[PDB]
């Protein structure tokens, strides 16, 4: 079904170190309808892994087999015969959103443009990110690590929901062992998740508000001036991120709606999209989950 000729897959270079194995970048022969070749991201499984691990790999991959959204990085077949287990996916040529935002900084430094930022561009990303998340939540899937570093940028600048899931030494401090038991993205977590360690769609929305803050600051780390333990106390007691410098008032208002203390009072991704859909580009209606059937 999704199994594909491993011979029809040629790895080029490396993108990063995955959990089950190194992640490469290459091309696939006939993996997309009406397409000869296709740039893709190759996910592998180090031979130094038993079946207890190998099977787990194809377990989480079968989860994506049910996903089909313009705003979520799509799966493209899988390999697991007479060679190392592999999984193929749509390749996002501009990388993750945090790196992309960060790479814009130098330009903006020596760029002779003293004009406010484009609210229009930020809304496009917001809606694409919110549309991909609405789709995921609709399929009873909670992300648990929504952050700019886990959003991907396409060649055409479209943003899609993914999960970097690779080494990344530059974002290691984005995680903290709240209680030893695993690395958690504490600066992106809601008050309730910081307490019981439970993630829901309500908390994905809180994280969404933080991603909007990341976009407006060109990915500065949330809660400047506070250590991890200080962030914990501050957020759990009702503290909130500050309005970014030169942030369109409308964007911050959206953020604040995402950061209400009472989880049940936060709007859902569908409500978020409904309140900004009239600001979305024309094409949005064509390929978005929101307008779909
Ligand atoms: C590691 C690889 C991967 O498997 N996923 C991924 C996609 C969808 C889902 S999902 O559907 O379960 C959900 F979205 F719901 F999480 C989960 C994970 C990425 O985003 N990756 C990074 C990546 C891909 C493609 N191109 C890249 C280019 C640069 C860096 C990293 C790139």
């Amino acid at each position: 079904e999704w199994e594909v000729a491993r011979e029809k897959i040629t790895m080029s270079r490396e993108l990063g170190q995955g959990s089950f194995g190194m992640v490469y970048e290459g091309v696939a022969k006939g993996v997309v309808k009406d397409e000869p070749e296709t740039r893709v991201a190759i996910k592998t499984v180090n031979e130094a892994a038993s079946m207890r691990e190998r099977i787990e790999f194809l377990n989480e991959a079968s989860v994506m087999k049910e996903f089909n959204c313009h705003h979520v990085v799509r799966l493209l077949g899988v390999v697991s015969q007479g060679q190392p287990t592999l999984v193929i996916m749509e390749l996002m040529t501009r990388g993750d959103l945090k790196s992309y935002l960060r790479s814009l900084r130098p330009e903006m430094e020596n760029n002779p443009v003293l004009a406010p930022p484009s609210l229009s561009k930020m809304i496009q990303m917001a809606g694409e990110i919110a549309d991909g998340m609405a789709y995921l939540n609709a399929n009873k899937f909670v992300h648990r690590d929504l952050a700019a570093r886990n959003c991907m940028v396409a060649e055409d600048f479209t943003v899609k929901i993914g999960d970097f899931g690779m080494t990344r030494d530059i974002y290691e401090t984005d995680y903290y062992r709240k209680g030893g038991k695993g690395l958690l993205p504490v600066r992106w977590m809601s008050p309730e998740s910081l307490k019981d360690g439970v993630f829901t769609t309500y908390s994905d929305v809180w994280s969404f508000g933080v991603v909007l803050w990341e976009i407006a600051t060109l990915a500065e780390q949330p809660y400047q001036g506070l250590s991890n333990e200080q962030v914990l106390r501050f957020v759990m007691e009702g503290g909130l991120l500050d309005k970014p410098d030169n942030c369109p008032d409308m964007l911050f208002e959206l953020m604040r709606m995402c950061w209400q203390y009472n989880p049940k009072m936060r709007p859902s991704f569908l409500e978020i999209i409904s309140s900004i859909k009239e600001e979305m580009e024309p094409g949005f209606r064509e390929v978005s989950f929101y307008y779909s059937e």
